RNA sequence: AUAACUCAAUUUGUAAAAAAGUUUUAGAGCUAGAAAUAGCAAGUUAAAAUAAGGCUAGUCCGUUAUCAACUUGAAAAAGUG
DNA sequence: CAATACCATTTTTTACAAATTGAGTTAT
DNA sequence: AAATGGTATTG
């Protein structure tokens, strides 16, 4: 009887029900409630609308940040508990004053000066120590006994802001010997190159290298002090290495292979090992010198002070910042006095200007302040202040955005210094030095997670003992090993074939043997003599493995031929059938280990298999080297200490697909052979793992054969689309219920298809490329949003097809070409797009860029690939012409993929639907598919609309969502009716190329009468009518023109953050929300703008006047998210606390956002809040006006446009009727009318597009601004909810077919 | 359509960390002059909170998912035209 | 009252697993 | 990254 059409989107699910003749039924539905209507007729077409589903990301960030805050607090508490007793003797209430420092004097228990308790001592303190860093340095360097409170302040300041943990081990600053070290590097280099020596030259290496410029700049200056020495040269590269940069050494050493070294990267020792093996170890001392120079210079950006003077170079550098700020401030003030005293007031007094006053007291940033005074500085006569400005070193504060560079090791250094200094005077500091250091030091390992005790959904850590966990007892109380193990294993896949078995490490030796053999097994070969291509035998395979795979990292086909087939079988020439260029599989771990253990015979020994598998397992499972070592301790007797040291560092990540038991555990009953045995040797049939697993003769297969919401949430994809999936399932259920619990014949489903990342991509790709184009043409992140500019930079300001430069001022003349033409592949991304001055230079139009273009441009594309400026996909598409380009079969494939859905998520949807609809099995125990789920791509219905002029304009209303579903149902049912053999492609469940091409390219022709075709379209085998050109189109037009369509906005309780996060200053307003229980916002300030979880109808009585008369009230109260739980626990008490009395509890109506209300003339409003409403109506514009608008915005149709210009006036008339009846924004409507009146002279096209603009005035939901032409219309908002309180509440089903209407008269 | 491998791009989810920002308080402003109001002097730092808070009391948890109305359920969801 | 203009926490690092897309080899 | 509901201020 009926089929269902569905359109699944991120914010919408369109739905429709059709009959055998493509009609949508109209049914009478019962209306519940206290209203007049007992029923309403509804057409069975509509669309569900809903706010986007959100990722769990923001929540994760908030949660983790929370944990950070509490843990920092705990650090401070530990510190205070250590200091407690000895502080009690010095100061009774010090810590108390510290914790109540936020309180106003009126609220304080103790006196207002935190540190010392009186004015004189406090002022004295601040006079002696203007910044905390002054106190830090003094406490580090001095020898005098210090006040315990000052000591605490220093220690606490270092602990509260400890710095990062990105560098392992410890640092011990030594800026002292940079000159001697640089001279030493130059020395050893000159030794190694006796022929040509570099002159030390009195080059102030210290100044240039520790200067506050970027690494690269300092390099340039350094080699600028060097004659005949280029930055790309050997020594230049070495200097770059010492600077913490990543240089490449291959061009210096004639190496074909890349040799890039970065001292910070953990692979440095090994990369350098390989380089030295390639070039000779007489170059080792050179790199040693580079490293030695690197250590003394490592933290030059941070320290800025000679390490001789102090043991606190950081705090000293901060003190420097302070002093320079001071001096330059005195100077600047003096200057402005002398030369521009008129602007002095704006600079040093006005907080709102971005001056120095706005800088210090206002919310102006260092950048904004700098930008403010740049012109002031340069216009005056000041020359050095600009230098400081360009250095970003003008008037610096100590607490800045760029202090994230600071590693915890330096704060640790100062901490330890202070501790050593004052432990001489305070014994408890001596006894507790290690604890305190460990407070700053300790960090919960990421592989351990939250230190929970059975109440954290997120935690996995296991306890070695039942103590409360502290930083000092962590190793003893927490089972770190089992915790890391859990960290990885709670996420890792189990073998699907053997669900109880863990998957092997990807770099497992066994797994790679399995992969290499699984690949080798299907390799065939032919020679001149033999009569057919032959498999490799067991013997031959072991030969190839032992000789090639166990000697060469990768094994090429050429190596197979020459090194095996030629050398061992005396074949001068041979053909290979199973492998391409080189074997994909490789025994990489075998060679890694071989480099480490140095004992091939140990590896080849079968008895060491378990041990090796355990070692690789340990290497994969853990990455904490300290634990890896402990894991390997058993095998310490097997190899030397150096070998163990090397084995620690070898680390693997990733897990395979299969288990050890599958590969080498299960044995075939008849054979007694494992899978791997069959891969090694299977005689005549060289059977695959796939074959092995499905072979009825073998016993492997049989040995193996041993909630909707959860299911949807478990799928892979955006949560936004998952929301749509759940919604569409529920819609289907309700539709089936509507149709008397009869299942549909068919269900047709369709599914819908920055700047910082771009700037990063370009910066890296260019730096790697070595291009100056960023320096020549500076960009900003928001400029790259332009496609042509982004491309331009991705191609290094070059033509992609022609090997010539492009112009940044001529992009409008240039073309964006699709690499594989749009007709075949609907790809709009950068992976398929290219900037060239003209697309003709691509070559042919019907294909991949031509062979000439490939030949001429290939290497450039290689460079772009290596700089990551183009991906591999893009490259391989660019270069396809040297593989014959696009084959006709590929063309056909692209065409059928244009209309046949391959997306996995949609297949999941189709499967969910199919499994819900078909639940019965026949007498043969096979599924009875009563309902056919059909999946269509958007192109079918889009093309159908264009061809037969069923035009779509999204902005008019939300009806198009439903219309698309209707057309989906129609077109789908028609398609399967006409071509039942196509069931395999479009329906869920279980020469020629040109033919396929034409076929799929012309599949939708049966709808047309002339392209000639009969008026009636029927299916040959059954003769059943599929289409009737004489009436079915008319029916479609009737359906699309149907005025009433069930568009339902999903009512939703608002969730998430309580309010805006901003912490506002104190203000006299009841809107201000306390940040803490005792913190009155009139005194302390706080939060603002809370989010309404849901409104609530209250009818009750409230006091009025001094005498507290009981007046009667009916009103909407917004229950905020923060208030929610309290309101649910006991609503009566909550409402009574709000000031309501005699609350009629039974009349309480929960009103979530988007609640629907009908009023006077069909006029509707949706609940936006407790104090604002949204538009609740859909403007049903006649199809003539929609089609006319489509044609006018974008020859017979042109003359149709010119013939029907009166349609504009009729459309605006429609809009006006609508607005006056429903929108009620007279002023805005008058501005619309006026604006249209002024622009009647303008071209019809423009006027039409701008008429399209006019519809947001009439659109459903939140009011929004729009421009008619140059006239901007501000939104008319609905700032009151009074009328709704006497309106009619409409409770809607998911389809909106069932309604309960409540006349809110009470 | 499925399975393993290779190369790459992407998406989702989790953990451990860092630097700012903000808000109050503390950094005795000063001479004049009744008084606003002038003139100058100043400014870089710190403490504390950073979802209100919760019981399960852990160096744990608090912003995702899910939600018509009536009847039933704890809850999912069911039962109703 | 309701017309109106302004506002909205930001940024960084490390470690990890799973899908999926889509170009290839081999198979059910 | 909008955009759209809160807020103070004005009209
Ligand atoms: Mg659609
Ligand atoms: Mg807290
Ligand atoms: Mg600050
Ligand atoms: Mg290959
Ligand atoms: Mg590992
Ligand atoms: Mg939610
Ligand atoms: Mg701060
Ligand atoms: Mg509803």
């Amino acid at each position: 009887k009926y089929s269902i059409g569905l359109d699944i989107g991120t914010n919408s699910v369109g739905w429709a029900v059709i009959t055998d003749e493509y009609k949508v039924p109209s049914k009478k539905f019962k209306v519940l409630g206290n209203t007049d209507r007992h029923s309403i007729k509804k057409n069975l077409i509509g669309a569900l609308l809903f706010d986007s589903g959100e990722t769990a990301e923001a929540t994760r960030l908030k949660r983790t940040a929370r944990r950070r805050y509490t843990r920092r607090k705990n650090r401070i508490c530990y510190l205070q508990e250590i200091f407690s007793n000895e502080m009690a003797k010095v100061d009774d209430s010090f810590f108390h004053r510290l914790e109540e420092s936020f309180l106003v004097e009126e609220d304080k228990k103790h006196e207002r000066h935190p540190i010392f308790g009186n004015i004189v001592d406090e002022v004295a303190y601040h006079e002696k120590y203007p910044t905390i860093y002054h106190l830090r340095k003094k406490l580090v360097d001095s020898t005098d006994k210090a006040d315990l409170r000052l000591i605490y302040l220093a220690l606490a300041h270092m602990i509260k802001f400890r710095g990062h943990f990105l560098i392992e081990g410890d640092l011990n600053p030594d800026n002292s010997d940079v000159d001697k070290l640089f001279i030493q590097l130059v020395q050893t280099y000159n030794q190694l190159f006796e022929e040509n020596p570099i002159n030390a030259s009195g080059v102030d290496a210290k100044a240039i290298l520790s200067a506050r410029l970027s690494k690269s700049r300092r390099l340039e200056n350094l080699i600028a002090q060097l004659p005949g020495e280029k930055k790309n040269g050997l020594f230049g590269n070495l200097i770059a290495l010492s600077l913490g940069l990543t240089p490449n050494f291959k061009s210096n050493f004639d190496l074909a292979e890349d040799a890039k070294l970065q001292l910070s990267k953990d692979t440095y020792d090994d990369d350098l090992d390989n380089l030295l093996a390639q070039i000779g170890d007489q170059y080792a001392d050179l790199f040693l010198a580079a490293k030695n120079l690197s250590d003394a210079i490592l933290l030059s950006d941070i320290l800025r002070v000679n390490t001789e003077i102090t043991k606190a170079p950081l705090s000293a550098s901060m003190i420097k910042r302070y002093d320079e700020h001071h001096q330059d401030l005195t100077l600047l003030k003096a200057l402005v006095r002398q030369q521009l005293p008129e602007k002095y007031k704006e600079i040093f007094f006005d907080q709102s200007k971005n001056g120095y006053a706005g800088y210090i007291d206002g919310g102006a940033s260092q950048e904004e302040f700098y930008k403010f005074i740049k012109p002031i500085l340069e216009k005056m006569d000041t020359e050095e202040l600009l230098v400081k400005l360009n250095r970003e070193d003008l008037l610096r504060k100590q607490r800045t955005f760029d202090n994230g560079s600071i590693p915890h090791q330096i704060h640790l250094g100062e901490l330890h210094a202070i501790l050593r200094r004052q432990e001489d005077f305070y014994p408890f500091l001596k006894d507790n030095r290690e604890k305190i250091e460990k407070i700053l030091t300790f960090r919960i390992p990421y592989y351990v997670g939250p230190l929970a005790r059975g109440n954290s959904r997120f935690a996995w850590m296991t306890r070695k003992s039942e103590e409360t966990i502290t930083p000092w007892n962590f190793e003893e109380v927490v089972d770190k090993g089992a915790s890391a193990q859990s960290f990885i294993e709670r996420m890792t896949n189990f073998d699907k074939n053997l669900p109880n078995e863990k998957v092997l490490p990807k770099h497992s030796l066994l797994y790679e043997y399995f992969t290499v053999y699984n690949e080798l097994t299907k390799v065939k070969y032919v020679t001149e003599g033999m009569r057919k291509p032959a498999f490799l035998s067991g013997e031959q395979k072991k030969a190839i493995v032992d000789l090639l795979f166990k000697t060469n990292r990768k094994v090429t086909v050429k190596q197979l031929k020459e090194d095996y087939f030629k050398k061992i079988e005396c074949f001068d020439s041979v053909e290979i059938s199973g492998v391409e260029d080189r074997f994909n599989a490789s025994l990489g771990t075998y060679h890694d280990l071989l480099k480490i253990i140095k004992d091939k015979d140990f590896l080849d020994n079968e008895e060491n298999e378990d041990i090796l598998e355990d070692i690789v397992l340990t290497l994969t499972l853990f990455e904490d080297r300290e634990m890896i070592e402990e894991r390997l301790k058993t095998y310490a007797h097997l190899f030397d200490d150096k070998v163990m040291k090397q084995l620690k560092r070898r680390r693997y990540t990733g897990w395979g697909r299969l288990s050890r038991k599958l590969i080498n555990g299960i044995r075939d009953k008849q054979s007694g052979k494992t899978i791997l045995d069959f891969l090694k040797s299977d005689g005549f049939a060289n059977r695959n793992f796939m074959q092995l697993i499905h072979d009825d003769s073998l016993t492997f297969k049989e040995d193996i054969q041993k909630s909707l919401h959860e299911h949807i949430a478990n799928l892979a994809g955006s949560p936004a689309i998952k929301k749509g999936i759940l919604q569409t399932v529920k819609v289907v259920d309700e539709l089936v219920k509507v149709m008397g619990r009869h299942k549909p014949e068919n269900i047709v489903i369709e599914m819908a298809r920055n700047s910082r990342e771009r700037m990063k991509r370009i910066e890296e790709g260019i730096k790697e490329l070595g291009s100056q184009i960023l320096k020549e043409h500076p960009v900003e992140n928001t400029q790259l949003q332009n496609e042509k500019l982004y491309l331009y930079y991705l191609q290094n300001g070059r033509d992609m097809y022609v090997d010539q430069e492009l112009d940044i001022n001529r992009l409008s003349d240039y073309d964006v070409d699709a690499i594989v033409p749009q007709s075949f592949l609907k790809d709009d991304s950068i992976d398929n797009k290219v900037l060239t001055r003209s697309d003709k230079n691509r070559g042919k139009s019907d294909n991949v860029p031509s062979e000439e273009v490939v030949k001429k441009m290939k290497n450039y594309w290689r460079q772009l690939l290596n700089a990551k400026l183009i991906t591999q996909r893009k490259f391989d598409n660019l270069t396809k012409a040297e593989r014959g380009g696009l084959s006709e079969l590929d063309k056909a494939g692209f065409i059928k993929r244009q209309l046949v859905e391959t997306r996995q998520i949609t297949k999941h949807v189709a499967q969910i639907l199919d499994s819900r609809m078909n639940t019965k099995y026949d007498e043969n125990d096979k599924l009875i598919r009563e309902v056919k789920v059909i999946t269509l791509k958007s192109k079918l219905v889009s093309d159908f609309r264009k061809d037969f002029q069923f035009y779509k304009v999204r902005e008019i209303n939300n009806y198009h969502h439903a219309h698309d579903a209707y057309l989906n149902a129609v077109v789908g049912t028609a398609l399967i009716k006409k071509y039942p053999k196509l069931e395999s492609e479009f329906v869920y469940g279980d020469g020629k190329a040109t033919a396929k091409y034409f076929f799929y390219s012309n599949i939708m022709n049966f709808f047309k009468t002339e392209i000639k075709r009969p008026l009636i379209e029927t299916n040959g085998e059954t003769g059943e009518i599929v289409w009737d050109k004489g009436r079915d189109f008319a029916t479609v037009r009737k359906v699309l023109s149907m005025p009433q369509v069930n568009i339902v906005k999903k009512t939703e309780v608002q969730t998430g953050g309580f309010s805006k996060e901003s912490i506002l200053p104190k203000r006299n307003s009841d809107k201000l929300i306390a940040r803490k229980k005792d913190w009155d916002p009139k005194k302390y300030g706080g939060f603002d703008s809370p989010t309404v979880a849901y409104s609530v109808l209250v009818v009750a009585k409230v006091e009025k006047g001094k005498s507290k008369k009981l007046k009667s009230v009916k009103e909407l109260l917004g229950i905020t998210i923060m208030e929610r739980s309290s309101f649910e626990k006991n609503p009566i008490d909550f409402l009574e606390a709000k000031g309501y009395k005699e609350v009629k509890k039974d009349l309480i109506i929960k009103l979530p956002k988007y609640s629907l209300f009908e009023l006077e003339n069909g006029r509707k409003r949706m609940l936006a809040s407790a104090g604002e409403l949204q538009k609740g109506n859909e403007l049903a514009l006649p199809s003539k006006y929609v089609n006319f608008l489509y044609l006018a915005s974008h020859e017979q149709k042109q003359l149709f446009v010119e013939q029907h210009k009166h349609y504009l006036d009729e459309i605006i008339e429609q809009i006006s009727e609508f607005s006056k009846r429903v929108i009620l924004a007279d002023a805005n409507l008058d501005k619309v009318l006026s604006a249209y009146n002024k622009h009647r002279d303008k071209p019809i096209r423009e006027q039409a597009e701008n008429i399209i603009h006019l519809f947001t005035l009439t659109n459903l939901g939140a009011p929004a601004a729009f421009k008619y032409f140059d006239t901007t219309i501000d939104r008319k908002r609905y700032t009151s909810t009074k009328e709704v309180l006497d309106a009619t509440l409409i409770h809607q089903s998911i389809t909106g077919l069932y309604e309960t209407r409540i006349d809110l008269s009470q």
